[PDB]
């Protein structure tokens, strides 16, 4: 049977409610001073203590950050972004934040194929949280599967969760609506950031771009306010159109392909006057650089549920941070 959750409602006023699946039956608990207390017979269902202040809209540019981490595609492997973080001392061995001042960035896909998807996103909210309290940063960033599941697009949604839906009586997609404490944060979050002279974003930016004369604020704002648009509607608006669909920010591979060039990135890193970009998407063996590491890939493959590395910005140099908790310049 399954133990999961907790799905959290948040009514624009009065008191939460937490949705809990425990040996495949329902329980659902009022929530008591922001506290989200698991109920009785239920597992070790992550608990977690409801903060408005992480549910705030922030800035999508950055400046004079000392130090950086960024990994991607968890897919709902919270074991092994668990032990990945331990291992590369981001967290204490409690799973709390210790990576100070720094900042971190997840660039999207905490959702779909793996089995401890409320575990990842539980975390990440908590993580979220403490490092505000240290004066740090988690940058979630809304990857291709957030803005799938966010919008009713479920085909890699993990069979388990099938209980979830049939107890709550929710389709997935409403299980994170806009109701909902997950729901409301995710819809906060940001998709294309710049911290110092690095790009951050899911899959990749693409000449077109710069042809629509996009700006980061423009298109995340766009992305929070029509996250939630039918796919129809997201077809109709050319310009929604690119940004939700396969040549944009969340769904481009060009960089991977073996006919990207150089010269191309370049008008792309002048365009951002940025040095580096970051992404996720595209899955590799490792954390590893392209295009003599203008390009750093930091999805590692953590979806297959073995293993995973991150990306270090500290120091002026390029770090490697692996399983094992080695690490290995890049540049
Ligand atoms: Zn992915
Ligand atoms: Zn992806």
């Amino acid at each position: 049977t399954e133990f999961d959750g907790p799905y959290v409602i948040t009514p624009i006023s009065g008191q939460s409610t937490a949705y809990w699946i425990c040996d495949n039956r329902l329980k659902t608990t009022s929530i008591e001073k922001l506290q989200v207390n698991r109920p009785e017979h239920c597992g070790d269902l992550p608990e977690t203590k409801l903060s408005s202040e992480i549910k705030q809209i922030m800035p999508d540019t950055y400046l004079g950050i000392k130090k950086v981490v960024a990994l991607s595609d968890v897919h709902g492997q919270y074991d092994v972004l668990l032990t990945l973080l331990k291992k590369q001392k981001i967290i204490d061995s409690d799973g709390n934040w210790a990576f100070g001042e720094g900042h971190m960035v997840m660039t999207g896909d905490m959702f779909d194929r793996g089995h401890q998807v409320n575990e990842v996103l539980w975390f990440m909210y908590q993580l979220d949280q403490q490092a505000r309290d240290a004066g740090g940063m988690v940058h979630l960033l809304m990857g291709n599967h957030e803005q799938m599941v966010l919008g009713g697009d479920l085909r890699y949604v993990h069979q388990r969760y099938d209980i979830a839906t049939t107890l709550i009586n929710r389709p997935y997609n409403k299980l994170y609506g806009a109701d909902t404490e997950i729901g409301q944060w995710l819809r906060s979050k940001n998709t294309i950031i710049k911290i110092n002279d690095v790009l951050y974003m899911h899959g990749g930016i693409s000449s077109e771009w710069i042809s629509r004369e996009l700006t980061l604020d423009k298109a995340n704002a766009l992305y929070r306010a029509n996250v939630d648009a039918s796919k129809k509607s997201l077809k109709a608006d050319d310009l929604l159109n690119f940004l939700f669909f396969g040549n944009g920010p969340t769904w481009y591979r060009g960089y991977f392909s073996e006919t990207f060039t150089e010269a191309e990135l370049d008008t792309i890193l002048q365009h951002f006057n940025v040095n580096h970009i970051v992404v996720g998407h595209t899955s590799q063996e490792r954390v590893l650089g392209l295009f003599h590491n203008k390009v750093i890939a930091v999805d590692s493959s953590i979806k297959v549920g073995k293993s995973g590395e991150l990306l270090l910005l500290e120091n002026n140099r390029l770090i490697r941070g692996l399983y094992d908790g080695t690490r290995e310049t890049l540049q």
